[PDB]
């Protein structure tokens, strides 16, 4: 029976047999006052503190959010939907510790992605007990507010200042600073890690001064704040806050009145209108995201990046080989998970309309021009592959590569990887390739579980990834030093070396997507 | 009607329509006195010279040689068998010129391979009219003596000095020096090119002082003289010459007597005994090859290489991705072109006995040890792939890579490629992959012929290869400069960069076969 006392009270955990060993899980420890009522839309507040013993023996509620109902009964999509009740009262974190209680363990803190509109730390692919069993690190993850309830902004106004969910992430990192040594953790060795919006989040904590002393290093999976979906301009943010006001009949004249009104609507009604705060939208819409609030984020982050203002420490950044594929079956004419989606040229053109809504005609032709001159005009899946590349390179790959270059230029070691293994168990079709989100399970160690139908080659890839990640976290270098592994070079502006992750040989290459990111990065931002 | 006058007489050629254009072929021009009778086994002699007009309107005889009868009726193998009568009277070359007659063309001279035991310049895959049509270079190729009749040695004795066929190659390069300007050629711009034994040959002309001024630059396809099959030690050479003497009842006491005897045997009888001049032999045997004769080759070539004694000029070297596969179906138990050859561990071990005949037991285990510890023990074709790699890396890849490093260390630009396209028309089975010999057709331009059932992607690959090769030859740099092509770095000792050739994207990589050539190159030579 395992009780540990925290600044805020006592908590009891639960024992778990993992790979003939034991890990102790403390699931659902709260970490702020629930943000209800007068608290809805505001920065998270001090956890007040309990006598008695909190039982942290189940996952807690997920924050309120819309669910994906595009493919009901389909594991591919439904594995991302929340798997505990939704509730405004959702500010809880989990801790996983090795048994016996370690003495001064390195801490991995996961930030889930979800477009800032969705996600929960209790997904199966985010289970921290393999890491803690196998590398005897500690693993912490947090639920943070998503959608309007976490990122609604009316700037300057503390009733709705913006970035609420980013400060919930922040107050969780404070909670580990204050409390983790009690579970055996080293607060001086914390690595943040995250995927997609959770990676974007990690990147902004690197820019945020209030985070600067709550962690040591950073991992960025398929995401960084300079991605085009990751930050909302102050313009659009008020437009959206007021479009929301409109839609819930809350338009007012006093702005503390709009908020006061909005703080009365039921959850379902805010959720139900989020999708429409915006005229055209796309499968990659982020209607309520991070903003420059003068508080968490003191200036446009692209400026802060360029001018070297951010935490100086090492970063590990990566992307998957087919990032863009997963979003095509949510709206691009011709695309299906249930056939092979050979689309035509005219369909590709229509696709650009779905993905690049407004979006000058010359903008769109220039993408066509870049992506459709091939070698050669023969192959039927030419147009199908090109549209996935537009979307991967634009939305994820080129921005992760430019973050890493700008970041490495100021001095610190960075490592870049290029993940290209397709999971033997992937439920989406072949044509969709090495999809977005599908490294997560390798990073968390799921394939180490033999009982589970992954290949030998996959267990091996996983065991090695897990060791590189845990070496980065403790040592700032992601090598696997024992099993004659390919050495992972640092990424520099100049040679731009990266390491490829696959079940066969892993290689050192140079200048991923060189010709394509020259398009996205220098020319496109102009159209 | 196209006549051109040469130092030795006049010759008439023939016109050919190629790709809506015309090339002029002069096939079978003789280039030495036929080596018959008193000449058999001796260096080639001065072409004496004719009035009248030689018609060079057909390919001439191939030199005497054994044929491959392993797969009668099979195109895979039979495409390599000679396709004009065999005859001792076989010292002829072909010239292909663009029409209109160029003014000062660069000259490509092909040296065919064939293990030094076989081959002929009239194979279809060696047809020089695409190169001449498309790049308006001139292409010359020569028949040279192979097998005992070209490489029999009894050292010091001019009746059989060794290396006869290497001096036939040499006298052909002299013939181009003397005569090519008449066909429109620049004798100051000659590139030698060759595959397997023909590449080994090219490499030794780089070491041979008598060749040093008969050419400008060198191309090495799947071959170099430091390959383990490419040079015969003086020991084994006399053993073999006398074993041959024995076997044809010619053992004598006077050595000019053994030769005088041997010069009486019919061709078929020498050919018929070549295979047995040697106790164990292997699918890669070279019973009669180059030797250090004190004439063409003044010292062990490994010493000459190490100590920087060789023509200083640029080299382009390459290997195919599955070099070793083709030789497994000639003797390795379990292997077949007609099934997928999943062999067992015990079969692999037996395979090493076939390929590494004598061959300490510890030698052989150490190869097993290097090549059979995998990731992981699951895949059934594990042993099948490993045996092809032993044979490729040992026989071709590691020695081509070490030639290029040693050569680049003295100052000159080198380029290395790694060919990894499997021909859509390959007649051998899939498991055999990107085989030895199967770049030749891309280099010669065969896929440019649309009429011929190659893919679009293949025509494109070919057109690009042809342009890189022709740029090397004229400019010493194999770039394709027009079509936004990946830039080919020079290979240096240090980064060891190479370019991959495939129908998709071509890449810059580093240190091909690093771990394997550390085995072949430092450790193995010791066993
Ligand atoms: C800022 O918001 C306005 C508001 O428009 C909207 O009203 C909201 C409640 C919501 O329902 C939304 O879907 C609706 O469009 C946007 O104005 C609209 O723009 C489009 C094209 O520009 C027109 O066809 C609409 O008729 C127009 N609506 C109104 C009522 O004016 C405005 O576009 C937006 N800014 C951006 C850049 O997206
Ligand atoms: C692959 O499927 C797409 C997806 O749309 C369909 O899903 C199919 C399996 C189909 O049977 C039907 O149930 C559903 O609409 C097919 O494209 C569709 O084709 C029609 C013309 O019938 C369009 O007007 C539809 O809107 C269009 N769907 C989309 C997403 O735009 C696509 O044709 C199919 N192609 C194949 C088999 O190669
Ligand atoms: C140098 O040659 C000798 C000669 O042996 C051979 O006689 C030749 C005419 C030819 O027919 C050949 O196949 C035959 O073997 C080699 O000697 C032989 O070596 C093996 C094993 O070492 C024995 O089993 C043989 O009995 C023996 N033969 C004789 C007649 O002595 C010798 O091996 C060779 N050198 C090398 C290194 O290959
Ligand atoms: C793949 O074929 C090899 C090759 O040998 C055979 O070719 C076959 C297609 C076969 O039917 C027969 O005509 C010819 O011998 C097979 O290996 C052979 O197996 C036998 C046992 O029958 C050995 O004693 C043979 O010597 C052996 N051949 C060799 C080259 O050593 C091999 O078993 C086969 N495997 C398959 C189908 O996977
Ligand atoms: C636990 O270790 C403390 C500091 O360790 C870290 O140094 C940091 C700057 C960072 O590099 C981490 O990754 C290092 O591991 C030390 O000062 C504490 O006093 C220690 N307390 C213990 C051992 O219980
Ligand atoms: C033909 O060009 C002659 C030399 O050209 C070469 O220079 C060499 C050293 C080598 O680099 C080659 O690749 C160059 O192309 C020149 O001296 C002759 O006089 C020329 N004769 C003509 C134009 O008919
Ligand atoms: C907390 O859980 C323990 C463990 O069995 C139990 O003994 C205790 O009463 C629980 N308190 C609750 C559910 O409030
Ligand atoms: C080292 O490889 C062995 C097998 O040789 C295996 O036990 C394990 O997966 C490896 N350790 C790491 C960190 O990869
Ligand atoms: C050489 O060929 C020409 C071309 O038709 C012919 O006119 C001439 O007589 C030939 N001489 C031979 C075959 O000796
Ligand atoms: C250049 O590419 C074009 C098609 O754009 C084609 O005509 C030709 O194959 C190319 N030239 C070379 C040397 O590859
Ligand atoms: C608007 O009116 C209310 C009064 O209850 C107040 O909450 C808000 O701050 C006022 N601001 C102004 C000056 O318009
Ligand atoms: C061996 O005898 C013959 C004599 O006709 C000759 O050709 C050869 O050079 C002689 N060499 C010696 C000295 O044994
Ligand atoms: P990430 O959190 N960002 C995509 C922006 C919509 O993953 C979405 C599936
Ligand atoms: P290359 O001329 N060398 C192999 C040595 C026997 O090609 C043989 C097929
Ligand atoms: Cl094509
Ligand atoms: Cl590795
Ligand atoms: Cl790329
Ligand atoms: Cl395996
Ligand atoms: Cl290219
Ligand atoms: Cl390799
Ligand atoms: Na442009």
């Amino acid at each position: 029976d395992i009780i540990i006392a925290t600044k805020n009270g006592k908590v009891r955990g639960m024992q778990l047999t993992v790979f003939g060993g034991t890990v102790t899980a403390f699931l659902g420890i709260p970490y702020a006052q629930p943000p209800l009522g007068r608290l809805r839309f505001k920065k998270p507040q001090s956890l007040t503190k309990w006598s008695d013993i909190w039982n942290a023996t189940k996952y807690a509620n997920s924050c309120c959010q819309n669910i994906d109902q595009s493919f009901p009964g389909f594991h591919g999509s439904e594995m991302w939907n929340p798997n505990t009740d939704l509730s405004e009262d959702c500010l809880y974190l989990n801790v996983w510790i090795p048994a016996p209680k370690p003495k001064n363990a390195t801490v991995l803190i996961w930030i889930y992605g979800g477009g800032f509109q969705t996600g929960t730390s209790s997904l199966h692919v985010y289970d921290g007990k393999f890491l803690a069993r196998v590398e005897r690190v500690i693993v912490v993850s947090m639920n943070y507010r998503v959608g309007a309830l976490g990122f609604l902004a009316l700037p300057g106004n503390p009733e709705a200042p913006g970035n609420m969910g980013l400060f919930d992430q922040q107050l969780a990192l404070q909670w580990v600073q204050k409390n983790i040594a009690a579970f055996g953790g080293n607060p001086k060795s914390v690595t943040l890690f995250g995927e997609s919006a959770g990676a974007a989040s990690v990147s902004l904590h690197l820019l945020s001064p209030g985070s600067h002393s709550l962690f040591t290093r950073a991992i960025l999976q398929s995401g960084s704040f300079n991605a085009p979906w990751a930050v909302t301009s102050l313009y659009e943010a008020r437009n959206r806050t007021l479009n929301l006001a409109k839609l819930t009949g809350c338009s007012r004249e006093n702005e503390t009145e709009i908020i006061k009104c909005l703080r009365n609507k039921d959850p379902q009604e805010i959720l139900l209108n989020e999708a429409f705060v915006v005229p055209y939208g796309t499968p990659l819409s982020v209607n309520f995201g991070p903003t420059v609030d003068g508080d968490f984020l003191t200036d446009m982050p692209d400026i802060l990046l360029e001018l070297g203002q951010f935490k100086k420490t090492q970063i590990l950044v990566g992307v998957n080989k087919d990032e863009g594929t997963a979003f095509l079956v949510y709206g691009a004419p011709g695309f299906s998970k249930d056939n092979n989606s050979i689309i035509t040229r005219k369909e590709f053109q229509e696709g650009l309309k779905i993905f690049f809504p407004g979006v000058s005609e010359f903008g769109k032709e220039s993408i066509l021009f870049h992506y459709t001159d091939w070698v050669d005009d023969q192959r039927p899946e030419n147009y199908r592959e090109a549209l996935g590349d537009v979307v991967g390179d634009y939305n994820f790959i080129c921005p992760a590569l430019e973050f890493t270059k700008k970041f490495s230029e100021w001095g610190n070691n960075a490592f870049f990887y290029y993940f290209e293994h397709r999971s033997s168990k992937l439920p989406w079709p072949e044509w969709m390739g090495v999809m977005h989100g599908y490294e997560i399970e390798f990073v968390f160690g799921l394939p180490l579980e033999r009982r589970d139908q992954y290949t030998k080659a996959e267990e091996i890839l996983s065991r090695s990834i897990v060791k590189r990640w845990a070496n980065f976290a403790k040592y700032g270098n992601p090598q696997e030093t024992q099993n004659n592994s390919t050495s992972w070079p640092v990424f520099k502006s100049t040679e731009q070396k990266y390491l490829t992750l696959n079940t066969e040989s892993t290689r050192i290459m140079t200048k991923l997507r060189a010709q394509q990111c020259r398009f996205w990065t220098s020319f496109f931002p102009k159209v």
